[PDB]
């Protein structure tokens, strides 16, 4: 059920994303290219704070997560929690971000 | 609250795990070197399918996710979540495990 995926860092496109996201949230499993996608599919009231918390905490290479209600390509929400590992280089700047998405609708009811 | 880890396949080795095991856990942080110390740490009736089903589905390249009981250092038990996500190498051989444990001592109240 867990949905695995990865973004690469530097381009901020994803590197995979498990195609359990499309009988999840209907969106064909190839339309997720990058953060923007991410980023779009969410609830307005949440697209308010999620995506600049994600972002420092990225940035910070702070592992992190978050619980939203993310938009089914039918229109409806359903409650996500998105669970990230951020990853970091040789160099120690920060490479990657590793985690997996969960439907959490079962926590809303 | 999530915490991160990975295994290196070949020597089944903890490459890291987050500190936060230690709150949840009491072991030390450092005590975790590989998958033996993870099938130990465990309650004997999960030890009985735990193991053998994670085995079978990381060499089989699958992902997957398991609910047991993980054993405190004080020798009470913890309700866990693993998943797990199977890395492979250019070959597309198993290279590694990378995932999440998650205390899910709520969702057994």
């Amino acid at each position: 059920k867990a949905i695995p995926w990865k973004i690469n860092w530097q381009t901020m496109a994803f590197e995979y994303i498990g195609p359990q996201i499309e009988a999840l949230l209907g969106w064909p499993q190839g339309s997720w290219k990058s953060v923007e996608d991410w980023a779009t599919r969410m609830h307005p009231e949440d697209q308010e704070w999620v995506v600049n918390f994600c972002v420092k905490q990225s940035e910070c290479g702070v592992d992190h997560e978050a619980d939203y209600r993310a938009l089914h390509r039918d229109g409806h929400y359903v409650w996500i929690r998105d669970v990230v590992h951020v990853v970091r280089d040789d160099s120690g700047e920060v490479e990657a971000l590793i985690g997996f998405m969960f439907d959490i609708s079962l926590e809303h009811h």
